[PDB]
């Protein structure tokens, strides 16, 4: 009976790093989590079917386009749970033109059946500051207000995921320099 | 079924207007939706049963089966949608005296399944102020701390709806004097 | 219809005394709702098994063991509600090292089928003093910010519950020295 952890965040919050750096310290101790990336789940199956041209042209497609390739990673990742403790790096909601789209709607929530959901946070100002220094990608650097509104809906969604699955919801805080503090807490929650 | 859109917001925030005005402009575009005030769609159930008269003793009505009424109206709109894209002017939660009442309960929610939920928001001060100008209704005059509260719990409903039904949650701001901007927001989300 | 009322408030807020007082008055005027305390109930399930020596340290167990016990207690009360209306005393979310474990997952909400979910609230300054002036316990005395984060997620928990069960979500304030505003406002919705 293995453990599925969901690590959610707004872009540029550092969900991924904190996760990766968390499993590495764990690997050496005994606990070999997976590093699935729920977004890339659907991008191994996307250029493969001609909907994007990279990993930043997927949330500029229509609602009916993404919501097919979702319920598929849903059990495809669930499969991987019949092998090892998973850590599904995903998004509580998704910023799109149509509005906040749930990153794990009920049908994906049953398929995955999480034991813990985690909402990595920080200020919009710090998030924004981080979005700029990351040469590795393109960030909206939108206003603080939109960050907070997102981070607000991310909580109400995270909590519903906990209601529906019984998953406990952890809120990790991740400050500049203090990223070590987010790992270790993601660790006490992972162990 | 088809494309179904639910448009919500506390009394006074002007969600009804934003909806009519959009579908006025939409009707001249050769695409045709459907105004439906969930409120009166369920008034037809009222007198046909003689349970209360007013459209007031229905959030103030005997709480057994306020839900009965609520239930039926929600699947009546159901078929109203296979036929045409629908737009449902309603509320996320209804501030009855037993607390907030979820406009779209689990059942009605499934019995409808919108592809979009829309949350219309503005300051308590302005909401309050529009209520003074709504002479069309026998309005109440509540505090702002409590308007803000209700808009809180609304967003939460609204997001629990999204998850349960894969629908996108859009928060559309509708400030004083700027009716048309929210109209443009509603619309480009309907397309 | 037999009436299941749920009442929640972070530890320290006064959910218990609120419901206590609310019933004396009700019991000395006809309806004694059954006074039932979710944690008292499930403690009795744990001590008997040895998993807990004190009621206090059950939330420091593992989530999954907490959910087990929790589920047994949810169905102990379910049979309690076949034969008398029950104001059940519980929590929107429990605070654990692994985050906010819900207080009524979907399967538990199904069990009780509450009609009203009530949230008791107040400032985290006021609560922190209630926690110090309470001999009957051994409180851990946490940060203000951590109380509002819990009281936040509580609201989204308790809102989730409304959308699933169709219960009404009543929010109720218990300030210092004003213990009897809560009692009376509870009854007013309790009867
Ligand atoms: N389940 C779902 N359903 C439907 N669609 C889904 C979905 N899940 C994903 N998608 C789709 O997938 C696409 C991809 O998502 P998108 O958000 O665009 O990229 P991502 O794969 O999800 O990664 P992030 O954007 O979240 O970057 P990150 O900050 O979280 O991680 P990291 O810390 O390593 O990023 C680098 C950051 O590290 C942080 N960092 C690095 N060094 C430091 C430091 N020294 N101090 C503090 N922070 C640091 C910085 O903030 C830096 O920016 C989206 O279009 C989305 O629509
Ligand atoms: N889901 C469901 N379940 C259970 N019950 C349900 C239900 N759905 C509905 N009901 C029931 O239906 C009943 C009421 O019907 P319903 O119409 O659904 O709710 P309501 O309380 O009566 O809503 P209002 O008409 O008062 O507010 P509004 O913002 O929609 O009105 P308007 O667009 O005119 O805006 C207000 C005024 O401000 C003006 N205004 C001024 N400036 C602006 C501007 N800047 N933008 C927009 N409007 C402006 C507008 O012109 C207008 O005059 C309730 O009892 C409720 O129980
Ligand atoms: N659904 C679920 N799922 C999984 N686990 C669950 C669960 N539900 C419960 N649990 C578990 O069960 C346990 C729950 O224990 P629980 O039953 O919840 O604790 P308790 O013994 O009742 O006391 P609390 O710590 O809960 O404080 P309270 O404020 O709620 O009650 P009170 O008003 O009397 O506090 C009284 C004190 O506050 C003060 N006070 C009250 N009102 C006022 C007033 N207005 N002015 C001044 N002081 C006041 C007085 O000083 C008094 O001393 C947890 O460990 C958890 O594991």
């Amino acid at each position: 009976k293995n453990k599925v952890v969901v690590v959610t965040g707004v872009p540029g919050v550092g969900g991924t790093t904190v996760t990766q750096k968390a499993m590495d310290i764990l690997s050496e101790e005994g606990l070999n989590y997976k590093m699935v990336n729920f977004g890339s789940a659907m991008f191994d199956v996307a250029n493969e079917e001609g909907l994007a041209s990279d990993r930043d042209q997927m949330r500029k497609l229509d609602p009916e386009t993404q919501k097919r390739i979702q319920k598929m990673a849903g059990r495809k990742i669930a499969e991987m749970a019949k092998e090892s403790p998973v850590a599904v790096d995903t998004h509580s909601t998704v910023k799109t033109p149509k509005g906040y789209l749930p990153g794990l709607p009920a049908w994906v929530l049953t398929e995955l059946n999480p034991d813990i959901v985690i909402v990595v946070e920080t200020d919009g100002d710090e998030i924004l500051m981080r979005r700029l220094s990351d040469e590795s990608r393109k960030r909206d650097l939108e206003t603080t207000a939109s960050i907070e509104e997102h981070q607000f809906m991310n909580r109400a969604a995270a909590m519903s995921y906990g209601v529906l699955t019984g998953a406990t919801v952890k809120i990790v805080k991740n400050k500049n320099g203090l990223v070590d503090n987010a790992v270790e807490e993601l660790m006490s929650v992972l162990r």
